């Protein structure tokens, strides 16, 4: 099942599409500058493209830990992101009462991988009718999302795509499961799948550019809806030669019959 | 680190308190009688005991399931439970506005496991100073607890208890790392530990709970925790292990 | 089921056995020392006692690290410890071809945990018709060890015990399943099971550490407890054999 | 580091060499059989071709499920296959006493996972000169590799294969870490590193062998280890088309910088 995002068509067997930008919003003009650079590499190497933030970061180490921008400035930005370039948005949220007034500005709405059994947050998500990104988490294994999807369906709404970023692997360290892509595609009627390298890599010795490269291409070998990254997190110059790579070997894949 | 709940002694060194009830409350009337038998059993075996509920469940098997009487009706009935009976209750609290109205009659407040490190929710349910139960995460490892424990005390609150509920151990499986309840004590500055038995084996029946209870509890722990006369046989097979591990002293140096 | 290892009953509802020794035999000296050390200890506890050692290290760190006393040398000292104690012993063999000799000398022949699979060394050992350790592997599942008892039985061997050495809990980590140990009885007979704690360990081996898993272990009613270790065995055993006696002395349910 | 069995270059910059065969030798016709369509379709695409099967299986389902024709006769099958079809050949040896014999045949000897740490068969092996496949225990991380090749360069061989066969996830499960190749590759002196997809999907079919086998190509590997009977047979071409694809689409880029 294909998802349409404006003029993107996301799916299993379509153009990957980048969901890359940033971790959380702290400037109106940084935001613009980094998502600038996105547009133009993305643009250049015809890679469809939806810019990601969060303008808040609820699980921080400390209380007085600096949390980003917040919802009311965040869709200020965010709607600028949208006039300048034309492109869509993605965002995740973390309360109910944030789902209507966040779906309406931002294209789509991510469902935090710690929330994924918030029951009241699925539901407030669905209600919206945007599409949400599903953040699979650690905990849960791949023949478990449909669980979550099955409670997006039953609440009305059926624009989800699911999104690895790891397994728990023992205490504090992550392993991806190139298999369970394959199990959510299959017991999850095909939605889109998405990869999140950057943070399935999180609990690794140098977040190594090598690293996340051999991950991204593997992930990408399985044929995927997208890709899910975080520069600063991989470095914004060495976006281009990345995206090089991935696009090489992403249309070797998807050119070829599946069976 | 002992915690004084009305007249309980809650500690690792202290009898085992039991916490148990009912997964949602549904009327006054329920309640009581479940609670009652909690009671009675809890009574006659002379074990320490807080009844345990919720009254708006957010992680609910499906959507429409029954998430409660709600705030307002659930605390009515939670008031009535401590004046029949005169024991400690316990709930849990996923938004932050619910936690001050939750806790003037909640002696714990419980940190679903879930969210546990949405900063919010931490310093709401610190800031009502009451005792609070620190639910593990079957993702985090026992010396990531610490992290909780600091956010709770930068904001005001060291009345915390940490709840072993079990770690992910390859798909769907949970194991309990029975070294885990030790590393929290000791990273933790010994507050006390309780073992969440129920949940730790929802992912394998009775002869599972007690081999699984006896073992967590030989390591020395404030608590037993369960979630939705066997309950007689299965405490008194508890009690006996427990008074036989709380008399002996801690090991030497 | 129980086995007889001469005047030892070893079994799930017996008193429990020590299995306990000395990693790698060096001299016949330091070897008896050793186990006088045990065995005084023990006799004083009144806990049944098996001498443990391996003859040879098979996963040396180095090719040029030393191998320990090899098969002739090793029996002689066997048979030196068997004569001044009376007590039973237990050894590891990882060749078909040492099953027989080492079976003459050993009361008790062990399978190491990464050979558990070679079934010409587990056919070997089937037919000297002695106790056998199985050793569970790392990797393998508590519901998985009923495929290699029934080899020994196919084999003509019923005289097994099942020895718990944790799982493979992500890279380089151990974890012991509490679980595991009653999985094993109720799929493999009732078939003695014990609980090797040294080798569960290895990853992490703390005192205070090793105790807590002893006791989380025996908790959940074994036949025995198995390892290589300023009293500090005799003030781990007291505890041991203080729990092991108020589990076994309640009925199973 | 590039190894080359006979006219072979195995390496992880090289284009990938496929290790296929079966699993026991039961009968020389049979053998020839398979042998001849691994010959076939891989000749047709120009992918180097070692065959594997073994002659004396240690580790079987039941004590008395058949081992192989045992190693004088498994030698003489080895020997028709490299005659009739010029090519290597690839068995495993699980005893001391089998490695001289074993290795005046065969172009590679292989030291089963559960074996990996048994320093005797380590020496033996390593004694022969052979090249040697080093199948990765499932209980082993991937930087411990390093030990088991220093007990080999201790004993004064250095012609080693890092072989991956997935590692323990909870109980009967097994997960392939895709960063574990890198982490060989840096730790083990860039050693060629193949993957047996096979075995690393034993506790799960022909659709999930084909994505774990790409995405383990995808990080850049020497080679990919697999059986047929395991692989339906005939569905070889299209499978190793699909492989041959990636692997040239990622040795003909550069490694990054
Ligand atoms: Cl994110
Ligand atoms: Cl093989
Ligand atoms: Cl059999
Ligand atoms: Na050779």
């Amino acid at each position: 099942m294909d998802i349409k995002i404006n003029d993107i068509t996301l799916g299993n067997n379509s153009p990957f599409v980048l969901f890359g930008g940033i971790n959380v919003l702290e400037s109106l003009d940084s935001t613009l500058q980094t998502c600038a650079h996105y547009v133009e590499v993305t643009r250049k190497l015809g890679i469809p493209y939806i810019f990601k933030a969060s303008f808040d970061k609820a699980n921080r180490s400390s209380i007085h830990s600096y949390r980003g921008v917040g919802l009311e400035e965040g869709l200020k930005i965010f709607e600028k992101v949208k006039a300048e370039f034309g492109i869509p948005v993605i965002t995740d949220v973390h309360e109910p009462h944030q789902c209507q007034p966040v779906a309406e500005v931002c294209d789509v709405i991510q469902l935090p991988a710690f929330l994924a059994k918030q029951t009241d947050l699925v539901v407030a998500m669905a209600k919206t009718g945007n599409v949400v990104n599903i953040k699979k988490p650690q905990f849960l294994s791949p023949s478990q999302m449909k669980n979550i999807v099955e409670k997006f369906h039953e609440a009305g709404n059926g624009k989800l795509i699911l999104c690895e970023r790891g397994s728990s692997f023992g205490y504090d360290n992550l392993v991806v499961d190139m298999l369970g892509f394959g199990v959510m595609k299959q017991t999850c009627g095909n939605l889109p799948v998405i990869f999140d390298v950057t943070h399935s890599l999180q609990t690794r010795d140098a977040g190594r550019r090598a690293q996340a490269l051999d991950l991204a291409l593997a992930g990408m070998a399985t044929r995927l809806a997208g890709l899910f990254l975080e520069s600063h997190a991989l470095p914004l110059h060495l976006l281009e030669d990345f995206l090089i790579r991935i696009k090489a070997l992403d249309d070797l894949i998807k050119s070829q019959p599946i069976l």
